[PDB]
């Protein structure tokens, strides 16, 4: 029985205050139409990468506006953090949400964004592991550099709700060995530019599952791009600009893509765009979704209006969800 | 025209999740009875000192439950922070509150609490100044260790809402010189050999130095935080306070400071606790000459450990009976 999620990087058109108000309304609407979970991504210094450097602060605000929907980070860029303060903020936040928090961590990011935080991008893997260990130790209630110091508020329940974003078989084994959740990206570079995404991610799931300890339920988030509209032509119209932009970034990043057509972009950038009938059919071709415990949907790729996002949320809940829950 | 504030360290009896519920409800009630501002204190690792290590997270949550009341940190212990992440969280929070945020910073704290953050108490002042400088630069929009790094979201409006907590004339000069607000504490140790000196004799010289140091054109901002607990019955309020006040006296003595006597009256005078029914708390506040000079006055129960419902009534009585004297 799979959980359905709404994912946002907070990229709507407008000032940051407007982005935050539109994201909050989008999460509230997702809850209202029966989504199980909301996920928000952290991004620093770049209005076009994401609008939110402070996911724990924003989720505290949305928590007060919601009641049932679970609230998660996808992800906190842990190498770019003081890990003890993250531990405290998450410990407090989970209490304020009444147990709805999900803590997803990741290591990656734009190389120049690491510099303000006292490290380089080549150090991200080692720093991530150290920070994760510190956080786990704090939530467990170990002493913190002095026998008078223990984390307050306590958070023994939070270690069980850690998720790790990874792109690799090795990252998935480390997550599985620890009993953590696996977070799969909306898209990944190909080894063969036309390979389907499930050809890429099923080996990742395989390695994760084989590494779990006995007794740990698998947790697999499959995050996907979807933009659904009542008119199939409208959905393709909306997506064309954002998809061309995404294609240009993929090529400048050293990854080739065969073609210039929208249909070529939808396949190679893993964007499920159209009316409900067409989005159900493309999603059905992705065999990862049958293996995942949580499926999340984001417009990104696409830059729809706020109201078109509200409608996409509704259409996904009404027509998509029965096929994938 | 002075602003009236409600102040809490989040110390109600209960689990952390209950403390947060009760503090949120206390803040909403303060807004409801006409308080202008709410202030919350940051404390790490010690249930008895304060219940909240994450004031920016908690304020985002109560901001969604409130509408008019201003929301402030009193304080963020800046040496125990990654300063860029504070700069970011506060810039996001102010937008979430629609511009109601006040950002108070302080340096001090329990010495053992610094160690998990890679410094000692003795280093707190230098680290404070470095972190404050980084935050100020970030909010101004300067580049952050590289030309493609500027703070998002921008927060050019936040530098004008910085407050500094200090005990000393020198800290007050530094705050005034920068144009920051001055945050005065509910109590403070007396000069050597003068244990009965009134609190306004201590803090008035601090205000003098602050005001002399302000640049032209910067409006002074002075927060006077005070201990007050008000109840309908005078004896009930004194009954509630006595255990808390006794604990405070002993703590004050263990730290090496002088407390003359053991009576409640001695405690109320020397620990600066305004405790009683409205007529007696008004009369005792009217003796503190700082309150006429302050631009913001805040009231906390601490010292006292009242019930939540007694805290709600104290908030009501202050709004109804104390406020007209001091606004």
């Amino acid at each position: 029985p799979k959980r359905l999620g709404f994912f946002t990087r907070l990229l709507d058109q407008g000032s940051a205050q407007t982005r935050y108000r539109l994201a909050a309304e989008q999460i509230r609407h997702a809850e209202r139409v029966g989504f199980d979970s909301a996920w928000i991504a952290q991004h620093h210094f770049h209005e076009q990468e994401g609008g939110l450097p402070s996911p724990l602060v924003f989720l505290a605000h949305v928590a007060a506006q919601t009641d049932r929907i679970r609230l998660g980070t996808a992800i906190i860029t842990l190498p770019m953090e003081n890990p003890l303060r993250v531990a405290e903020d998450a410990a407090v936040l989970d209490l304020l949400t009444d147990g709805r928090l999900e803590v997803g961590f990741g290591s990656g990011g734009t190389p120049t964004s690491f510099l303000p935080f006292g490290l380089t991008s080549e150090q991200r893997g080692a720093v991530f592991a150290d920070h994760l260990h510190l956080i786990h130790s704090a939530w467990r209630g170990d002493t913190l550099s002095h026998p008078d110091n223990h984390l307050y508020p306590p958070a023994p329940q939070l270690a069980a709700r850690i998720w790790i974003a990874t792109f690799s078989v090795e990252g998935a084994i480390r997550a599985g060995q620890a009993g953590h959740g696996l977070m799969l990206s909306r898209t990944q570079p190909r080894p063969e530019p036309r390979l389907p995404l499930d050809a890429i991610q099923n080996p990742i799931i395989d390695a994760y599952l084989s590494a779990l300890p006995d007794g740990v339920a698998p947790r697999i988030l499959a995050s996907r791009t979807a933009f659904v509209a009542d008119s199939h032509a409208h959905a393709l119209q909306v997506a064309e600009p954002g998809l061309r932009k995404q294609a240009a970034q993929h090529r400048e990043a050293g990854h080739r893509i065969e073609g210039d057509s929208v249909t070529d972009y939808l396949q190679q950038l893993d964007a499920h765009v159209g009316d409900p009938e067409h989005v159900i059919a493309s999603l059905a071709q992705d065999s990862v979704l049958a293996r995942a415990t949580d499926i999340s949907f984001q417009v990104h790729s696409v830059e729809p209006s706020h109201r078109d996002t509200l409608r996409s949320i509704e259409l996904i809940a009404q027509h998509i969800a029965p096929h994938i829950r």
